[PDB]
C-alpha cells in the first residue's frame, strides 16, 4: 500500500469518545462526509478498507455492521478470529496492510482508511510514507473519556484547502465545525 487515511472527528478539547459512543449528539451531515470519504473507490471493482480497533468495532450500532460498501477489518491482539459481522482481523497495523497484498485480497482494494481508535490512529500517525488526516475540528468542548493524539507539525502541514473537502465553517444542530485535511509525504 502507497498511502494511508485517518479520518476522525475531534472536539475542542480533544475528545472522540465518551462512553463507547461519540461525546456530542449525532450530525447527520458529518457522518455522510465519513461515509463518503470512507466509502467511494476511485477503481471499478474494487472496495476501500477499513482498519478500526475492537472498541470502535462494537461502537458501531449493531445494524449498519459490518459498514457497508467498504471491507472491514478489526485490530486485535486478544482475538482470535473476526468478531461476527467483520471481514478480516490483525494482530497489527502492520499485519492488516500486509494482508492486502496477501491472494485473497490482491486486487480487491482500493484505498485504506484508518477510523479509529486512540492507540490505531497514533500508530497510523507515525507510519512510513504518505498519509493524509481528514480530521474535522468540532468546535466545542464535550465531555470526553478517548481522546485525539494532537498533530506534530513537524511532520504533517494543514492543507489550505483541498478538492472534494467543503472550507467553510459548518454548523448542524447548533454545532460549529470545520472540516481540515493534513498531509505527510514520506
Ligand atoms: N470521534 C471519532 O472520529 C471516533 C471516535 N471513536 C470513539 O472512540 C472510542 C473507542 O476508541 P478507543 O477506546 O480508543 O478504542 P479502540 O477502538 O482503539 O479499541 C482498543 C482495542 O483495540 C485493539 N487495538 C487498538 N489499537 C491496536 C493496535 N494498534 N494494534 C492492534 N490492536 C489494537 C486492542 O484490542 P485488544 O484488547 O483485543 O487487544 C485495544 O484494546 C469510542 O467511544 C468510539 O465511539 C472511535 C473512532 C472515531
Ligand atoms: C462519523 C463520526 C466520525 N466522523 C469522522 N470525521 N471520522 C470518524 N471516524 C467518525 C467515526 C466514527 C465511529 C462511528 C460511529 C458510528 O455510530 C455511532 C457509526 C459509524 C459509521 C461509519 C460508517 C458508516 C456507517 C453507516 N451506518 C451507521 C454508522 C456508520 C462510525
Ligand atoms: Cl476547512
Ligand atoms: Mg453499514
Ligand atoms: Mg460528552
Amino acid at each position: 500500500v502507497g498511502s494511508l487515511n485517518c479520518i476522525v472527528a475531534v472536539s475542542q478539547n480533544m475528545g472522540i469518545g465518551k462512553n463507547g459512543d461519540l461525546p456530542w449528539p449525532p450530525l447527520r451531515n458529518e457522518f455522510r462526509y465519513f461515509q463518503r470519504m470512507t466509502t467511494t473507490s476511485s477503481v471499478e471493482g474494487k472496495q476501500n478498507l477499513v482498519i478500526m480497533g475492537k472498541k470502535t468495532w462494537f461502537s458501531i450500532p449493531e445494524k449498519n455492521r459490518p459498514l457497508k460498501g467498504r471491507i472491514n477489518l478489526v485490530l486485535s491482539r486478544e482475538l482470535k478470529e473476526p468478531p461476527q459481522g467483520a471481514h478480516f482481523l490483525s494482530r497489527s497495523l502492520d499485519d492488516a496492510l500486509k494482508l492486502t497484498e496477501q491472494p485473497e485480497l490482491a486486487n480487491k482494494v482500493d484505498m485504506v482508511w484508518i477510523v479509529g481508535g486512540s492507540s490505531v490512529y497514533k500508530e497510523a500517525m507515525n507510519h512510513p510514507g504518505h498519509l493524509k488526516l481528514f480530521v474535522t475540528r468540532i468546535m466545542q468542548d464535550f465531555e470526553s473519556d478517548t481522546f485525539f493524539p494532537e498533530i506534530d507539525l513537524e511532520k504533517y502541514k494543514l492543507l489550505p484547502e483541498y478538492p472534494g473537502v467543503l472550507s467553510d465553517v459548518q454548523e448542524e444542530k447548533g454545532i460549529k465545525y470545520k472540516f481540515e485535511v493534513y498531509e505527510k509525504n514520506d
